[PDB]
């Protein structure tokens, strides 16, 4: 059930969403119907995102069991932020011990109110480091993925540098990578070419977030650095107060930007949904797709 296997072999691009461990009985309850919606789409993999700096970590192993139960194939995130390499490398086994055979590694972000990352008094700094940890223990008895920025992380010193980086990443050994969020698709072509460019021939998936609210794309794309074209922040912004505008407006243009990626011939989409199923589904839908 390797990522790496999946996409090799794949029949067709393949479908894939994000869900985070809830922290109360009513997100489980949520994230239970979620999960059931958009399984009958046939997802080739689940992530399973990581609490920043492991403070929920528990429960990140509880889902990845969990979803396996429910014949889905889980994408644990870990991040080495906040934790020291012996915590890491700990949960990175109860992972794997769980029947876990794909990880995401990642670094994590600073605490909140910092902008300059500091690693924990005795943990890793980078997450290419934890890349190589999961090689040297396990070998290719997993498949490993990376996050990667079209629009540039936020911390690098330039672009140049942002590239180099994840070229080093890919290097210590990943089978593919998942894009931050965008929201034209100019940004992922052009970031695909500068990484061929530059030597990396992994898979790279465009991770998309379809828009349910003016408010979740400010401050999301304020966070991650991330651009909004100005047409979609013209239609936002002024049905801001429609819920049901707003989902349109944002399903559309997920629907539009997927429609391409998919004739571009990507091996397949990442969705982030924040728990929830309609924005997801209704893009699915809305590009041909049925319940099974
Ligand atoms: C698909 C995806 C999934 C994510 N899932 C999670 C999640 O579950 N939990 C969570 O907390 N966060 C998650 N994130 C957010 C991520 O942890 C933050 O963006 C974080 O700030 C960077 O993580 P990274 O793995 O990209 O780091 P890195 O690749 O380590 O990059 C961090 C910074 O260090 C620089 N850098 C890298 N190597 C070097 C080097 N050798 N020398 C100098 N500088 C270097 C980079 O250029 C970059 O600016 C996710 C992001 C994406 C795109």
């Amino acid at each position: 059930m390797k990522i790496r296997d999946l996409l090799k072999a794949r029949r067709g691009p393949l479908f894939s969403f994000e869900f985070f461990p809830p922290k109360d009985p009513e997100g489980e309850e949520a994230l239970f119907r979620t999960l059931e919606e958009l399984k009958a789409f046939r997802p080739a993999f689940v992530s399973i995102t990581y609490g920043a700096m492991g403070s929920t970590r528990e429960r990140s192993v509880a889902w990845a069991q969990r979803i396996q139960s429910l014949g889905l194939n889980p994408l644990a995130h870990l991040t080495v932020a906040g934790q020291s390499r012996k915590e890491v490398a700990e949960v990175l086994h109860r992972f794997v011990e769980s029947g876990v055979e794909n990880l995401l590694a990642l670094r994590g972000d600073p605490p909140r109110g910092e902008r300059v990352f500091r690693p924990h008094p005795e943990g890793f700094r980078y997450a290419a480091e934890l890349v190589a940890l999961i090689r040297e223990r396990y070998g290719d008895r997993v498949s490993v993925g990376g996050a990667a920025y079209p629009e540039g992380h936020p911390e690098s010193e330039s672009l140049e540098a942002d590239l180099r980086h994840f070229k080093a990443k890919v290097e210590a050994g990943l089978d593919f990578a998942i894009t931050q969020l965008f929201f034209n698709n100019a940004h992922y072509f052009g970031f695909l070419e500068r990484a061929r460019r530059a030597g990396i021939g992994i898979p790279i998936l465009p991770g998309i977030m379809p828009v349910t609210s003016y408010r979740q794309l400010r401050r999301f794309t304020e966070v991650c650095g991330a651009s909004i074209p100005g047409p979609l922040l013209a239609k936002l912004e002024r049905h801001q107060d429609d819920p049901k505008a707003v989902l349109e407006i944002g399903v559309e243009h997920a629907v539009r930007q997927v429609a391409e990626l998919l004739e571009a011939g990507v091996e397949g989409v990442h969705f982030y949904t924040l728990n929830k199923s309609p924005a997801t589904r209704m893009v699915l839908e809305r590009l041909g797709l049925r319940p099974a």
